């Protein structure tokens, strides 16, 4: 059996299917709902649309290799990134919210991503 728990954990940290609004509230309201808030991230971006396309990454259907064994899409893809402002590393965790449309890095295990790149979106 493969341990892909941390794909699921990925899930949860950088995967929404559906957004919606995409604000400031969007991204305070999921940031508690994912326990990203104990303590506050300082920033976290997730990634829209279907899961099919993230798990592609990890394969040449919609990845290349990037850097040092990380992977970078084909496509692109809605995502979210909320950005913590105030001083507090503890909540409430207030967050400010920037959509965007662009590819994205990880880092895949077993065919699955494990780890969503940050540095792309500070």
């Amino acid at each position: 059996a493969q341990d892909n728990s941390r794909y699921t954990h990925f899930l949860t940290q950088h995967y929404d299917a559906k957004p919606q609004g995409r604000d400031d509230r969007y991204c305070e309201s999921i940031m508690r709902r994912r326990g990203l808030t104990s303590p506050c991230k300082d920033i976290n971006t997730f990634i829209h649309g279907n899961k099919r396309s993230i798990k592609a990454i990890c394969e040449n259907k919609n990845g290349n290799p990037h850097r040092e064994n990380l992977r970078i899409s084909k496509s692109s893809f809605q995502v979210t990134t909320c950005k913590l402002h105030g001083g507090s590393p503890w909540p409430p965790c207030q967050y400010r919210a920037t959509a965007g449309f662009r590819n994205v890095v990880v880092a895949c295990e077993n065919g699955l991503p494990v780890h969503l790149d940050q540095s792309i979106f500070r």
